[PDB]
């Protein structure tokens, strides 16, 4: 039994339990960005950005 | 047994238990981005960009 | 039994229990970003930026 | 709208989730009662008796 | 609108979100009663005697 | 909009999050009884006697 560089875990979930009683839920949006209720997310990037849950209203690039 | 490097996780999700009752629910949009309810989602991403609930209003890219 | 650099965890998590009861609730958005509601999320990068839950009003890069 | 008496629950279950994630499970049973493993039951009785796991090793009754 | 007695609720269960990692598991048993994992169960008895999750070692009535 | 005796709730449960992690798990009985793990229960009972989670080694009655 040796076991050289194993076992890991990177960007790893796992054992989640949730309730969400919710009676009215409303999302108005006019331009821009809205994220609503992001769970039990797992990612991973290599040589690249990460983004999980981003909101940007507007990216302007000009010239 | 000798287990070189083995046994990895990366970007992995399991055991989620999840329960979401609502009575009423409304998105409402004009222009933009709306991104609502992202669960038990897992990515791995080489060499690149990642994203997993990424939301932007408008992206103007003049000359 | 020897166990070379092993059995790591990185951006990791497990065993998350959570309740949320809400009657009303609103967002409103006009220009800009909303970010609400991010529960049980993990990310590993190489060589890049991260970010979970980021929000912002608007990026200009003019020339 | 008059509403005499009505929209009752007597007895319910409703809006459950469940994960059981199990490597090995054995049961070795040598007379009497074993019980594993009841979810999600609902059971009304009228001039009765009622059990849901009832487990009982031996009813003996001389006379 | 009047709502004579009404929207009542007896007995009962909602909303429940459960995770059960387990690696191993054994039960052994000789004579007796054993009850394991009782979740998510609800009753209503009239008239009568309730039990959920009742375990005895036996029952001798002689005479 | 009068509302007689009504919206009433006895024996009620709602809104439960639940995780277990466990790597190992035995039960040994000999004679007698045991009761493990009774979760999101609710019983009502009527002119009887009531019982959730009731162990009783042997219940003897001669005469």
């Amino acid at each position: 039994v040796l076991y050289v560089g194993s076992k890991t875990k990177e960007g790893v979930v796992h054992g989640v339990a949730t309730v969400a009683e919710k009676t009215k839920e409303q999302v108005t949006n006019v331009g821009g960005a809205v994220v609503t209720g992001v769970t039990a997310v797992a990612q991973k990037t290599v040589e690249g950005a990460g983004s999980i849950a981003a909101a940007t209203g507007f990216v302007k690039k000009d010239q």
